[PDB]
């Protein structure tokens, strides 16, 4: 018997193929709701550090689209980790896997319901990881998610990460931890 996750999750992949549509390029790879199917997917899909520039991974709860305009997203925002090229070695894959584990393990406890998903953007000018939440005015939820996520990643006190409302998105910060 498999070990159930609290939620059902969807993994999306965007390929950066310039001779294709964006509908073509954006693929829902798989949905899973057990520990065992998570690892089967993770272990047999490409590492982030190996994607071409412009590719994304998004893990979202079943029935939230990885689009800021989604009902569950439009009012929310994201906690942004920005990585430069020196951390594409040490941090990208580690931070992504830790992010995925935060989501599927429900590491934000009583403020789990505010989490929508998470996205990694591989870009030529430095990668991005973000945790997407549902409502930017829920200060207690957003900030708790922020502190727990930043602790989980082991970022040093010298690194301050910001939360932007999707409707704002340089972009101003509503919250910093």
């Amino acid at each position: 018997i498999k070990h159930p996750l609290q939620n059902r999750w969807a993994l999306w992949f965007f390929k950066n193929d310039k001779s294709k549509t964006w509908q073509a390029n954006l693929r829902l790879i798989s949905k899973f709701d057990t520990v065992e199917d998570f690892w089967a997917l993770y272990n047999h899909i490409q590492l982030s550090s190996n994607l071409m520039p412009g590719c994304d991974y998004s893990l979202f709860k079943d029935g939230i689209e990885p689009m800021w305009e989604d009902e569950k997203n439009k009012r929310g925002g994201r906690w942004l980790i920005t990585l430069n090229k020196q951390q594409r070695r040490s941090d990208l894959d580690r931070f992504w896997l830790e992010t995925l584990l935060c989501l599927i393990g429900e590491s934000f406890d009583d403020y789990s319901d505010d989490v929508c998903g998470a996205v990694v953007n591989v870009r030529a000018k430095g990668d991005k990881i973000a945790i997407w939440t549902t409502e930017c005015e829920n200060r207690e939820a957003v900030t708790h998610i922020g502190r727990v996520y930043k602790e989980r990643l082991g970022l040093p006190p010298k690194i301050v990460i910001g939360y932007q409302s999707h409707a704002d998105t340089t972009t101003k910060n509503r919250f910093v931890v």
